[PDB]
């Protein structure tokens, strides 16, 4: 049961400025996901703070970064709050529309695609280097989902029968042939350590056998 979805035409229309503009620092991307990592996290601590049932899915509040170099991926997985099937459908929890209004009108104005996170559209990034972006998230009032899209206007969602996650979200890019950089370890912490300093989580970059 896969059900298909068309984007609203402005988050179509972002994907395709993304994809389409000549922009040579894309490392962004690892510095948004993980933002919206923290910021999911932050979610459930704050939850927990009144209501430590909320951990029962999982205490522990963290990043992983996983690298796969046969499968040509990059795995972005945190132990957020998670989303609904809604708010996976709904723009992956974000103000979408009237973020790409505001990011379009900052860029025709002199923004560059590095500020997309002040839009609270950072997600997006992720098609600077993936080809396709699967999304694979639990909530705790809801089921697993996978999210899935290679842009082109539309996107998939169904019930994830794979590896259980316990909760929160784990956002796989299918890199691009010529963006494999971002698979290489001293390349993933120079990132890290450039751009995501003071973000309040353990990250933990795995190695590859
Ligand atoms: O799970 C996510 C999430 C996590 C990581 C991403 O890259 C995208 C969404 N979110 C739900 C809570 O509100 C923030 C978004
Ligand atoms: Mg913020």
């Amino acid at each position: 049961e896969v059900e298909t979805f068309a984007f609203q035409a402005e988050i179509a229309q972002l994907m395709s400025l993304i994809i389409n503009t000549f922009y040579s620092n894309k490392e962004i991307f690892l510095r948004e996901l993980i933002s919206n990592s923290s910021d999911a996290l932050d979610k459930i601590r704050y939850e927990s703070l009144t209501d430590p049932s909320k951990l029962d899915s999982g205490k522990e509040l963290h990043i992983n970064l996983i690298p796969n170099k046969q499968d040509r991926t990059l795995t972005i997985v945190d132990t957020g709050i998670g989303m609904t099937k809604a708010d996976l459908i709904n723009n992956l929890g974000t103000i979408a529309k009237s973020g790409t209004k505001a990011f379009m009108e900052a860029l025709q104005a002199g923004a560059d695609i590095s500020m997309i996170g002040q839009f609270g559209v950072g997600f997006y990034s992720a098609y600077l280097v993936a080809e396709k972006v699967t999304v694979i998230t639990k909530h705790n009032d809801d089921e697993q989902y996978a999210w899935e899209s290679s842009a082109g206007g539309s996107f998939t969602v169904r019930t994830d029968t794979g590896e259980p996650m316990g909760r929160g979200t784990k956002v796989i890019l299918h890199l691009k042939e010529d963006q494999t950089e971002y698979l290489e370890e001293r390349r993933i912490k120079e990132i890290v350590k450039k751009h995501s300093q003071f973000i309040g989580y353990p990250i933990t970059l795995f190695v590859e056998k």
